[PDB]
C-alpha cells in the first residue's frame, strides 16, 4: 500500500467517545496512527489531540476540523494551558455523517496528516513528539478503530 | 551562520517595487532566497510570489502577510488563474514601518520560511519548484536586496 506496515501496539477497536488512551512508549519516528470512523450528522467540530498525560494542558498536536465558515481545520500546540499560533487550512476534507480514514505519520521534523488516503496537512513539531504518550479523541463521531503501525 | 553559503545568482540590490525578476535557471534544492527590506507605515498587505513566468497565472508559492484581523499570513498556490486551499498562520512576524529579513529555503518536499532569523512557516510543494523562474514582490515596502545562495 506503498509500504509494508507492522503493528507497534495493539489497536483500539471500537473505542468509546470521548476517548483518552495511551500511546505505548510514546510517539516514535515512522509511527502511523490511523483512525477509522464516522462523523455524526449533528457534528460541528471534532478533535484529535496528541498529548503528554491525561489532563490536556500540554498538547503537542491538536488537530481540529471545524464544520464552520465553509469548513476548515485548525492545527495547534498547547503548552502549560496556553495555545500557540494557529495554523489553519481553509479546506474541509471530511463530510458530515460520512466515513473517514484519518492517518497521522510521525516524521523527524513534522507530522504528515492524510485524510481518505490523500495528503491533507503537515505540522512542524513544536515540542518533542516522544513526550506524547496519550491520544485523546472527542466530538460527535464514532470510531471503528485506531491502529499504530511502523515500517 | 549555521552554514557556509555561496551566491547562486548575483543579488538584486535596491530593486524597484513592484518588482518582477528572473530566478536564473529556476529554483533549486537548497537555494536560499533572502529579502531584506522595510514595510511602509501605510502597508496593509504585501506579497512575495514564486511563479512560472511574468503573468502571475501560475504561482507555485504565494506568501502574503496581512496586517488585518490582528495580523496573519496566507500561503497558497495559483494554477491556471485559480487559487487552491489557503494555509493561514494566525501570527504576524512583521511590524509596520520596521526592517525585516525574510528567507525562503527550498527543500525537497517543502519551502521553509524564516522571518528575522526565526522559523515562521513551512509550505509543501504543490507543483515542482524548478518550474519557478520568476520572483515577484509587491506591497507598500522597500527592499535593500534579494540574494540567492546555496550550501
Ligand atoms: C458551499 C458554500 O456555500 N460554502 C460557503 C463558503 O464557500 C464560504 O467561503 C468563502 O467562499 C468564497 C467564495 O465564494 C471564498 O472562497 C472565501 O475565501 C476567501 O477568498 C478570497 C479570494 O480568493 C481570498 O483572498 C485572496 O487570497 C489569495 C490567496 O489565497 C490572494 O492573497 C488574493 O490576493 C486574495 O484576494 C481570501 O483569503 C479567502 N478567505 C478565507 C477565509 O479563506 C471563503 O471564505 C463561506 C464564507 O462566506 O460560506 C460558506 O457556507
Ligand atoms: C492587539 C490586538 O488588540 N489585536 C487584536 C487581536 O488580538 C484579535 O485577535 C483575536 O484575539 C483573541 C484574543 O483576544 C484570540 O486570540 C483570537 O483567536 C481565536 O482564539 C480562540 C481561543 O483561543 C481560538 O479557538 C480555540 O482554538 C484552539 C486551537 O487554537 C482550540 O481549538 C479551542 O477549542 C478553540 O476554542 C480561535 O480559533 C482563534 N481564532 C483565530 C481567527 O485565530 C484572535 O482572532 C483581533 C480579532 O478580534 O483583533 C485584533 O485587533
Amino acid at each position: 500500500s506503498g509500504m509494508a506496515l507492522f503493528s507497534a501496539q495493539s489497536p483500539y477497536i471500537n473505542p468509546i467517545i470521548p476517548f483518552t488512551g495511551p500511546i505505548q512508549g510514546g510517539l516514535q519516528e515512522g509511527l502511523q496512527v490511523t483512525l477509522q470512523g464516522t462523523t455524526k450528522s449533528f457534528a460541528q467540530r471534532f478533535v484529535v489531540n496528541f498529548q503528554n498525560s491525561f489532563n490536556g494542558n500540554d498538547i503537542a498536536f491538536h488537530f481540529n476540523p471545524r464544520f464552520e465558515e465553509g469548513g476548515y481545520v485548525v492545527c495547534n500546540t498547547k503548552q502549560n494551558g496556553q495555545w500557540g499560533p494557529e495554523e489553519r487550512k481553509m479546506q474541509m476534507p471530511f463530510q458530515k455523517g460520512m466515513p473517514f480514514e484519518l492517518c497521522f505519520l510521525v516524521q523527524r521534523s513534522e507530522f504528515k496528516v492524510m485524510v481518505n488516503k490523500k495528503f491533507f496537512v503537515q505540522y512542524q513539531h513544536r515540542v518533542p513528539y516522544h513526550l506524547v504518550d496519550t491520544i485523546a479523541v472527542s466530538g460527535c463521531l464514532k470510531l471503528s478503530f485506531i491502529t499504530f503501525q511502523t515500517q
